[PDB]
C-alpha cells in the first residue's frame, strides 16, 4: 500500500519524487493506522491549500493585509527555517498540526536547503513561501523585542491587526508562552497572518489547550502517533537524497536478518571519541539482547544482524566493527557493523540519508536529548532504547531504557495553569501528556 493506508493522496508524478510511494519497498508497513477523520483533515487540508498556497488569486489578495484589514478568505501560519535539521523537522510538523487545528494555510520559508531535500506534500500546490514575501528578510531579527512579537504586545498591553510574530524559541519568556492559553488562541485566531519561529517540538502543549484537545482526540485517538503521522505525510526526500537510502540499504543492509539501528550522539566540546560511550553502547546493545555478547573461551542456524551507526565520529562504528570481528558471538549470530561514508568523495542531504536510514532499520538504539534521534524513531514507527546522557564521562547506569513511545520530546514547555494563573506541572495534569524519558522536564505524548 503505496498510500500508508490513505495518509497520503493519489495522483503525484512517481518519477519526480520516488521516495513518495516507492518508500514501501524498504519499509515494513506500520502498524498505526491514520484514523479517518485525520485522512478528512488532510484531504480537506490540500483543497485549502490549494485554494489559498502561493502564487493563487487569494494569496495575492490576502498579502494586501499587510499593507492596510481586511476581512478575507485564507489565513496562514509561516514557518521561518530555524536551526538545525532535526529541530526544523520537528519543529516544522509542529506548526503543520497548528495549522490543521486553526484553519490556516502552512508556508514555509525554504532557508538554504529545504526544497533541495524535500519533496512536495500537497498534491497540486507548493508549499514553499515565495521568495518575494515582503517581510521574508525581517525574519532573521524578530524577535522578543519586535513591535509585533506575540509577547511584546501582551508586556506592553498594546491595544489597536495584520500579522503577528510568534517567538516560540526554547529561550522565550512567560508572555510569549501564553501562546499556550485558550484566550490567547482566540485572539490570534483572528489575526490573518502568523509568523513563528521554533526549534522544539511544541505538539504536546497543544493537548493542553481546550478545544485543541477535543480535535486531537479526534483526529490521534492513541495520543502518540501525531509525528509518526504527520512526519511521513509531510516529509518525502528528494531524489538524490533518495539515491544516497536505497544504494546504502541495498548494499550494506538488505541482506540481514534483522537491522540495528545505532543513532550516536555526543553532547561535548571535546571531539571524542569517549571510552564511557563504547562502554554504554555494547551495554546498552547486550542488556537488551540486541546484540550478542562475545566470549574468549575456546570450546542452531545463524541469524544474521547488519548494525547501522551513525555518528560525526566514526570511532564508535569502529570500536563495535572490530569487537565483533576479533571475537566470536556467544550466540553464533553473524553481525556485521556499517556506518555510512564520512568523506565525501548536500551535507544536509548525507545528514537526511542517514535519519531516513536509521528508520529503515527493526530496532533502534538513540542518543539522549537528539531531535535526530527523534525523527529517525518517528519515521520509522520505531520506539527506541534510549541511550541516557552522560554526566562526567561516565557510563550511566542503567546504559538505556526502552522509551514509553515514538513520540518526539518536547524540550522546552510552558509551566502555566492558564485558568488559576499560576506555575504548574504540565506533565502530571492528563495521563496521555509526560515527562520524556531522557530529559526530565520535557513532555511528551505516550
Ligand atoms: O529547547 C531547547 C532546544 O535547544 C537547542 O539548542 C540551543 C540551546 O543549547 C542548549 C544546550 O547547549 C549545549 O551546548 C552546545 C552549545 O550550544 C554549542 O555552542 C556547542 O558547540 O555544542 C554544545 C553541545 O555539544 C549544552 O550541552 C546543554 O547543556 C544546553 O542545554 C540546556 O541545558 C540546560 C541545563 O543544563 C544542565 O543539564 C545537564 C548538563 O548537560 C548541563 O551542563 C547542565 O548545566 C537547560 O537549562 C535548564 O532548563 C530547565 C527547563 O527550563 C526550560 O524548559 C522549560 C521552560 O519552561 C523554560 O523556560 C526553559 O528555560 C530549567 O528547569 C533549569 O533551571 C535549567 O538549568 C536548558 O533548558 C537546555 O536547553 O541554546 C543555545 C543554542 O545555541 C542552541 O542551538 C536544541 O538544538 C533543541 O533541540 C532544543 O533542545
Ligand atoms: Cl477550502
Ligand atoms: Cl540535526
Ligand atoms: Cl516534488
Ligand atoms: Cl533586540
Ligand atoms: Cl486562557
Ligand atoms: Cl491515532
Ligand atoms: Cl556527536
Ligand atoms: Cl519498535
Ligand atoms: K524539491
Ligand atoms: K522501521
Amino acid at each position: 500500500d503505496k498510500l500508508l493506508g490513505g495518509l497520503l493522496a493519489s495522483g503525484f508524478d512517481e518519477d519526480s519524487c520516488l521516495s513518495r510511494y516507492q518508500s514501501v519497498h524498504y519499509r515494513k508497513p506500520s502498524p498505526y493506522k491514520p484514523s479517518s477523520y485525520l485522512i478528512s483533515k488532510l484531504r480537506n487540508y490540500e483543497k485549502l491549500h490549494k485554494r489559498c498556497g502561493p502564487g493563487t488569486e487569494s494569496y495575492k489578495k490576502a498579502l494586501k493585509q499587510l499593507d492596510q484589514d481586511g476581512d478575507g478568505e485564507c489565513k496562514y501560519v509561516v514557518w521561518i527555517s530555524f536551526s538545525g535539521l532535526g529541530n526544523r523537522i520537528l519543529s516544522l510538523a509542529s506548526v503543520f498540526l497548528y495549522a490543521l487545528l486553526t484553519d490556516r494555510v502552512l508556508l514555509v520559508d525554504r532557508g538554504k536547503d529545504m526544497d533541495d531535500l524535500f519533496c512536495e506534500p500537497f498534491l497540486g500546490m507548493s508549499w514553499l513561501l515565495p521568495l518575494d514575501f515582503p517581510m521574508t528578510d525581517q525574519f532573521d531579527g524578530l524577535n522578543q523585542e519586535s513591535s509585533r512579537c506575540y509577547g511584546y504586545m501582551v508586556k506592553n498591553q498594546v491595544i489597536d491587526l495584520s500579522h503577528l510574530y510568534l517567538h516560540l524559541v526554547h529561550d522565550y519568556g512567560d508572555h510569549d508562552k501564553m501562546f499556550f492559553c485558550e484566550g490567547d488562541q482566540t485572539f490570534i485566531g483572528k489575526v490573518p497572518w502568523l509568523i513563528v519561529k521554533t526549534d522544539n517540538y511544541f505538539v504536546p502543549s497543544l493537548w493542553l489547550i481546550p478545544g485543541f484537545d477535543d480535535e486531537l482526540n479526534k483526529l490521534f485517538p492513541q495520543k502518540a502517533t501525531v509525528f509518526h503521522h504527520l512526519g511521513r505525510y509531510l516529509f518525502h526526500p528528494t531524489n538524490q537524497v533518495w539515491g544516497l537510502v536505497t544504494r546504502y540499504y541495498e548494499a550494506y543492509l538488505s541482506h540481514a536478518d534483522e537491522k540495528i539501528g545505532i543513532q550516536v550522539r555526543v553532547f561535548d566540546e571535546d571531539p571524542g571519541p569517549f571510552q564511557h560511550v563504547m562502554d554504554q553502547i555494547s551495554s546498552c546493545t547486550q542488556k537488551e539482547k540486541l546484540l550478542p555478547e562475545v566470549d574468549t573461551l575456546v570450546e542452531n542456524t545463524p541469524k544474521h544482524k547488519a548494525v547501522l551507526v551513525t555518528s560525526l565520529n566514526a570511532g564508535y562504528a569502529e570500536n563495535l566493527k572490530s569487537m565483533y570481528w576479533e571475537y566470536p558471538t556467544s550466540t553464533g549470530e553473524i553481525i556485521g557493523v556499517h556506518q555510512p561514508s564520512q568523506e565525501g568523495y548536500m551535507h544536509n542531504g548525507k545528514a537526511l540519508a542517514e535519519m531516513y536510514l536509521l528508520s529503515l532499520t527493526d530496532n533502534l538504539v538513540t542518543s539522549a536529548w537528539s531531535t535526530f534521534g527523534y525523527v529517525a524513531q518517528g519515521l520509522g514507527g520505531l520506539k527506541p532504547w534510549i541511550l541516557y546522557r552522560p554526566e562526567n564521562r561516565t557510563t550511566p547506569d542503567p546504559s538505556c531504557g526502552r522509551a514509553m513511545s515514538m513520540e518526539p520530546c518536547f524540550h522546552s514547555p510552558p509551566f502555566y495553569d492558564c485558568k488559576a494563573k499560576t506555575g504548574i506541572d504540565t506533565g502530571t495534569l492528563v495521563p496521555h501528556v509526560r515527562h520524556c524519558e531522557d530529559i526530565s522536564w520535557g513532555l511528551k505524548l505516550v
